């Protein structure tokens, strides 16, 4: 399996995380609020390389604090190059973070504005040989973050939202083959990038954040689904996974870059 203690409740909420996970007050935490007014540009930035071509989806798994679509990362099937990055990151999995209401639920916020859910595409630098290892380096992981705003039903975000029923509780897994990750990527790829961390315990500060300025859409009828999901596991006391996002943290002495500007 894989247990789970922390969470998004009154006692286990992101508010207390700092306890078992001290770094939650680290000098590079995520998410953060991108203050467009202060965004900066770095001539050394390039356009996002999203080589999701050969990508091959495996299964979808409810890890008890979200649901995941896992890809085969033993080869460069699909990677992420250039952008603010240097090296090659292998996409290992993607997930989302919704809220208890359409009006909030995103970890990153642009000018304090929040969206329903926020998609997270997780890649790990190959120079470290494996996800685990890479996950402990200042530049081991890189996450491409796409927003989700209430609008029209998403054909793409449905093949996903479908299978959720077959993995409603913690631990369940569905064979979700032949799904294309790019299909959840907008068509415009301007992005914001800063040095952050994972937005969940262990909260390791080894993530490069590429947050795409252009949000993709989702029909409110779809957001209701994300909530159908269960926090507990087949047999525990049914607990709905309504909220599961970390509020924005201090940027500290960091600076969010922008591309093109
Ligand atoms: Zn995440």
């Amino acid at each position: 399996r894989c247990s789970h203690h922390w969470g998004y409740g009154k006692h286990n909420g992101p508010e207390h995380w700092h306890k078992d996970f001290p770094i939650a007050n680290g000098e590079r935490q995520s998410p953060v609020d991108i203050d467009t007014k202060a965004v900066v540009q770095d001539p050394a930035l390039k356009p996002l390389a999203l080589v999701y071509g050969e990508a091959t989806s495996r299964r979808m798994v409810n890890n008890g604090h979200s649901f995941n679509v896992e890809y085969d990362d033993s080869q460069d099937k699909a990677v992420l190059k250039d952008g603010p990055l240097t090296g090659t990151y292998r996409l290992v999995q993607f997930h989302f973070h919704w809220g208890s209401s359409d009006d909030q639920g995103s970890e990153h916020t642009v000018d304090r504005k929040k969206y329903a859910a926020e998609l997270h595409l997780v890649h790990w630098n190959t120079k470290y040989g494996d996800f685990g290892t890479a996950a402990q380096q200042p530049d081991g992981l890189a996450v491409v973050g796409v927003f989700l705003k209430v609008g029209d039903a998403n054909p793409a975000l449905q093949k996903v939202l479908d299978a959720l029923d077959s993995i409603k509780t913690k631990g369940k897994s569905t064979d979700f083959p032949n799904f294309d990750p790019g299909s959840l990527l907008p068509n415009v790829l301007d992005y914001w990038t800063y040095p952050g961390s994972l937005t969940t315990p262990p909260l390791l500060e080894s993530v490069t954040w590429i947050v795409l300025k252009e949000p993709i859409s989702v029909s409110s009828q779809q957001m209701l689904k994300f909530r159908t999901l269960n926090f507990n596991a087949e047999g525990e006391p049914e607990l709905l996974m309504l909220a599961n996002w970390r509020p924005a943290q201090p940027l500290k002495n960091r600076c969010v870059r922008g591309f093109p500007k």
